């Protein structure tokens, strides 16, 4: 009957009453539960995503991120990447919303924020992959690109590894001189560094930048440890890539769905036969991964619908929990459902 | 800064501040005008509709629909056809919603109902390829299906036609039983007639059927008029289609959205170099379809997302004239735009507890 609406101050209140690390965990752990089910085919990956590419400012993109669990709801994600908008309009990059419809009448029954979920999902993926892929005594985070994500990023691998620093650069000397402060909460102590030096002596990496098509890469081809894992994260226009052909061609890569990796994805570098087996897999059976722990590995990040579903449903219940949102009548059901025109009763 | 939502409440104001024929009159005009523009190369048809196909309890699909004039606002559509709904839940067969997008930043602007401006658009078009191909002293209108599209398709029709009766048929007879109720703010006579006399006796008909996928024709292919216009606008899955093929094969088809048609439309049936030009080129030029209205004329309309933009149009119009909707800050603009976490929660009270 009426579609319940949780914006920006009921996402504010279930963040201060459930606790950042709270929420995350809750967010890792329904990710990993979903992926694995994905590995042993009792779900299935979104389809792929969809946009309108925008020329002005800067390039960017709309996107639409479809999912559906049959019988029971549609997930909708729209989402903008307009990498003007902190500088220009102090908006951040990506800009978004999660609709739920009901699978049986098309209903919408919920809406909801996208812009501090999608945060916290991008950063949980990272968190489930970093665990299987890793070192477990990991020490050192490296981050290129040190905008929005890159604080969900050192959240969430903060959570699951023992992360003593965080090595860090962005183009922007404004936006890299801001990061410390932006994560003081996590505990983990900030130094800013060149990227020949975070490829150097991180442990991890997650690169999360907004470079344009054809400016890669953001780290150089250069030598690693050996145990390095990177998630590649940034992801937008068809064409964007932010690692060098020769470190990717040596790694052992995991796609989180490789027909989106494949167009949006570092696997964009890639033939399909070179991939190794997606994020699901690792989930169902994490001894295909843990042997690849001590060898260079890349996360292959672009998103996907189903992300979104599983980390709306986690705010969805802390919200029911605590009485939050509104309702509002969006939908005009009419009185007769044949009647397009039984709008009554007609106001004043 | 806000989402500007137009609910229930607010678009039932607007038909009533308005009034019916008004409104739909509007949309006739804004959809016309479009449309012109596109024939004229000055806009563009939207890109193909997305959607996922839905089996249980009856096949359905649930589809989005964007359409962005660059510069501006992205509009999307997104919609259920659900046709177990009526008799299973009292929910309209088709559900949904229409959002306004900036452009420039990506922020969502603003939210509607989609129910109602869907009927209104959906009638429009009808009525905008019907005052250029059906015969303008057309008086009887044939209806193939009679559910909510159906409405509208007579109430646009009588705005653009002399129409004094409409012969009407639906496999479900409560349906067609109540037609008449449904259509008598029109003061078009309704009379249940068999699909063989509607083919036989209409001057322009109307099919919007839920029939199922491979379970067509809804109108045989008897004895026509030989001035017929048929506006097909049954459209949801794959492989649906309501007219028989050696009716489309003799007629002038004019498409909505060539590419879509050819997808969900009527002209699933047929090839593409045998379309006539589509309805944009005839609004830019109506001389394109010169005689058309004296022989049998087939528009395929499966709607498109500029249809939608333009309806909304007319909606946001009038509802800022009447200061209409709320204001809802769904989106989280954190104050530092480089922080997800800076979030601003009410503040915990000062005095001691
Ligand atoms: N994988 C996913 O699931 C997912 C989800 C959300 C966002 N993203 C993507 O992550 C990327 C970053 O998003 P964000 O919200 O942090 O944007 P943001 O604008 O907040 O931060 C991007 C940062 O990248 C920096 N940058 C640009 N080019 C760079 C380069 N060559 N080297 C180092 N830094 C550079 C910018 O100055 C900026 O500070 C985008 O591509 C976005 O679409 C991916
Ligand atoms: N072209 C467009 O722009 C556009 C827009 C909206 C809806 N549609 C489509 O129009 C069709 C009707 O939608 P609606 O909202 O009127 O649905 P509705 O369910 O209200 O009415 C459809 C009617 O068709 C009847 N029917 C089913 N099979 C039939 C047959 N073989 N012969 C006669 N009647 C039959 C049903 O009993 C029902 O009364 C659907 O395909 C819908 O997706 C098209």
């Amino acid at each position: 009957m009426e579609t319940w609406v949780l914006g920006r101050r009921d996402v504010a209140e279930v963040v201060a009453a459930v606790g950042r690390d709270e929420l995350m965990r809750r967010i890792i752990d329904r990710l990993t539960g979903g992926l694995a089910e994905i590995g042993r085919g009792e779900r299935h990956l979104s389809p792929l995503r969809g946009g309108l590419e925008r020329s002005e400012p800067v390039p960017g993109i709309w996107e639409w991120m479809p999912h559906r669990e049959p019988g029971d709801h549609i997930t909708l994600k729209t989402v903008g990447y307009s990498p003007a908008n902190p500088a220009r309009f102090g908006l951040p990059t990506i800009l978004g919303t999660v609709a739920r419809y009901d699978d049986t009448t098309g209903a919408l029954t919920a809406l909801m924020d996208g812009v501090l979920l999608t945060a916290l999902r991008t950063g949980a993926a990272s968190a489930v992959a970093s665990r299987l892929l890793a070192r477990p005594d990991s020490h050192t985070l490296g981050l290129i690109g040190t905008g929005a994500q890159a604080v969900t990023q050192l959240h969430a691998l903060s959570l699951v590894l023992p992360l003593q620093r965080a090595l860090v650069w962005d183009t922007d000397p404004a936006h890299r001189e801001s990061f410390a402060r932006r994560a003081a909460f996590t505990g983990v102590s900030v130094e800013i560094a060149e990227p020949a030096r975070i490829a150097a002596e991180a442990d991890v990496i997650s690169t999360a930048t907004s470079v344009a098509v054809g400016q890669g890469p953001v780290l150089p081809d250069t030598g690693v440890r050996e145990h390095l894992h990177i998630n590649a994260v940034g992801a937008d226009l068809v064409g964007k890539t932010e690692l060098p052909l020769g470190l990717l061609e040596r790694a052992f890569v995991t796609a989180d769905h490789p027909e989106q990796a494949l167009r949006e994805g570092e696997c964009q570098q890639l033939s399909a036969d070179r991939l190794g087996p997606q994020l699901a897999h690792l989930c169902a059976d994490p001894a295909a991964a843990a042997g690849r722990q001590d060898t260079l590995s890349v996360f292959d990040s672009t998103g996907f619908a189903f992300e979104d579903a599983l980390a709306m449903e986690v705010f969805l219940e802390a919200a029911a929990e605590r009485d939050l949102g509104i309702r509002v009548g969006i939908e005009h059901h009419p009185g007769d459902a044949l009647d397009p025109y039984a709008l009554q009763p007609l106001p004043l």
